[PDB]
């Protein structure tokens, strides 16, 4: 039984990070990291981004948005720091629509 740690998001993947965002909704390229970076984003990182996005969300020529994966969903984690007490509840819905 352990007291306490040290969780931060830099700690996690990026991908997560990403994926976390691109879940409630979807971003774009530039959109996202907006959110991001704000926590700090990593120079190496943000050219992997765009590969990324590829990787768990698809970019859709028609808005150039980026949109979040399906079986991704099963990927995030309900137990996410980025989700706010409205998040929390806003993403509890997609993951319930798309796992069946």
């Amino acid at each position: 039984g352990s007291s306490g740690s040290s969780g931060t998001i830099s700690q996690r993947p990026y991908r997560d990070r990403v994926i976390h965002l691109l879940a409630l909704k979807a971003y774009k390229k530039p959109e996202l990291l907006a959110r991001l970076q704000k926590d700090g984003v990593n120079q190496k990182d943000k050219n992997s981004l765009g590969a990324i996005l590829q990787q768990v969300a698809n970019l859709n020529s028609k808005d150039l948005s980026y949109t979040l994966k399906d079986y991704v969903f099963k990927e995030l984690q309900r137990d996410w720091p980025g989700y706010s007490e409205i998040d929390r509840r806003s993403l509890e819905s997609v993951l319930s629509r798309k796992l069946n």
